[PDB]
């Protein structure tokens, strides 16, 4: 599935994600667009061959399995394909954990060059939530 932007922000809401660990809203719209396009199929392999899986990239060297990164972790105790689908629960609890973990959302690193510092809040301008 590729959400529309206030799609995403409103599923984002319900699922408890403002302010969570103080990032607002917007935060997470951000980092959802420029990591996966707001496509909850979105996958890319790393250089250190992990994969980055779903709407937030959420990573497999730590948090999810994918039978594939040898010597790596399941931190969100789920397989990554889980957080490939329409529905956004499984990365939208992976990234609570993910956030939780010390560096907030330095973890993704689109959100650091490309969200952070910015008027996040430009990215639900305009919904309805
Ligand atoms: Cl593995
Ligand atoms: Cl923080
Ligand atoms: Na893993
Ligand atoms: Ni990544």
């Amino acid at each position: 599935k590729v959400f529309g932007r206030c799609e995403l922000a409103a599923a984002m809401k319900r699922h408890g994600l403002d302010n969570y660990r103080g990032y607002s809203l917007g935060n997470w719209v951000c980092a959802a667009k420029f990591e996966s396009n707001f496509n909850t199929q979105a996958t890319n392999r790393n250089t250190d061959g992990s994969t980055d899986y779903g709407i937030l990239q959420i990573n497999s060297r730590w948090w999810c399995n994918d039978g594939r990164t040898p010597g790596s972790r399941n931190l969100c105790n789920i397989p990554c394909s889980a957080l490939l689908s329409s529905d956004i629960t499984a990365s939208v609890n992976c990234a609570k954990k993910i956030v939780s973990d010390g560096n907030g959302m330095n973890a993704w690193v689109a959100w650091r060059n490309r969200c952070k510092g910015t008027d996040v809040q430009a990215w639900i301008r305009g919904c309805r939530l």
